[PDB]
């Protein structure tokens, strides 16, 4: 079909083992000097992008030792260039070098089953434990600044929190996949608010997955079941779609704002990445 005529900018992967290939892209991240990184859970590797979709680097040997990935799901970029990878099936999280080198991982013992990471203003590192069902905040060299969340449906717990974001007030935002909603809370762990209900109608989900947050409040995020892209204010107010009309989504997971606005999401059942135009 013609070029622009949904949102769709480009795409880039197809299913596969090799460079520029995907077989479960799960974790995206986006880095503010101008890449995209995707992380696959079964290939067990990152790959490195331009923002225009040139593929760069990869790296990952597969294994549960440290230093390897066994089931990378969650990535993301610190202030430093360091990459930061979950891995769920060996329940630590891994801090990489730029260049792919691993240096040490942070977590063990403590996490269950960790999924979305990102980095907050300060550079801590924030973890979504889905199996726990709550959030960890990490300095880099591996102290535990905060805890927060819990099993439950209330307010302050999580039913299977998957991925994370946080905005410039440093409040963290929390997809929780079997709750169908969105959570916020501030930077010490208190709860702000919540949004979000079952169902396929304007603001509903059928899952939430990936999610990001722009830098003016609103937050995007991906819905699994319904494979869409919703914009909410930063009070969880619906905006609008991304029109993701003539490609569409096939059970999209992790999801960024890439450092010239637009935004990036795991196709995961197509085997590729796709970045949307993206205005507000």
């Amino acid at each position: 079909g013609p070029m622009g005529e949904d949102d769709l900018i480009f795409r880039v992967g197809t299913k596969g083992r090799n460079k520029g290939e995907f077989t479960n892209l799960q974790g995206v991240a986006a880095s503010t000097n101008g890449k995209i990184l995707i992380a696959d859970s079964n290939n067990q590797c990152v790959q490195i992008f331009s923002n225009d979709g040139q593929f760069k680097s990869r790296f990952g040997i597969r294994g549960r030792s440290p230093g390897q990935l066994q089931r990378p799901t969650g990535v993301a970029v610190h202030p430093s260039g360091d990459i930061i990878i979950a891995d769920y099936d060996n329940k630590w999280v891994s801090i990489f070098s730029s260049d792919g080198k691993f240096k040490t991982k942070i977590g063990s013992g403590k996490l269950m089953g960790p999924k979305g990471v990102s980095v907050d203003r300060n550079g801590h590192i924030i973890v979504v434990d889905n199996k726990a069902c709550c959030v960890f905040i990490f300095q880099p060299n591996g102290k535990i600044v905060t805890r927060f969340g819990s099993r439950g449906n209330g307010d302050r717990q999580f039913a299977g929190p998957h991925f994370a974001a946080v905005n410039s007030n440093n409040e963290i935002i929390i997809t929780d996949f079997h709750n169908h909603s969105v959570k916020v809370f501030n930077q010490e762990g208190e709860f702000m608010l919540k949004f979000g209900s079952n169902g396929e109608g304007n603001g509903q989900f059928n899952a939430p997955t990936g999610v990001a947050v722009d830098s003016n409040g609103n937050i995007i995020v991906a819905d699994w079941g319904n494979s869409r892209i919703q914009v909410f204010d930063g009070s969880g107010s619906f905006l609008s779609y991304i029109n993701t009309s003539a490609d569409p989504l096939y059970g999209p997971q992790g999801l960024a704002l890439t450092s010239d606005g637009h935004v990036v999401v795991a196709d995961s059942g197509n085997h590729c990445f796709k970045v949307y135009r993206y205005l507000q």
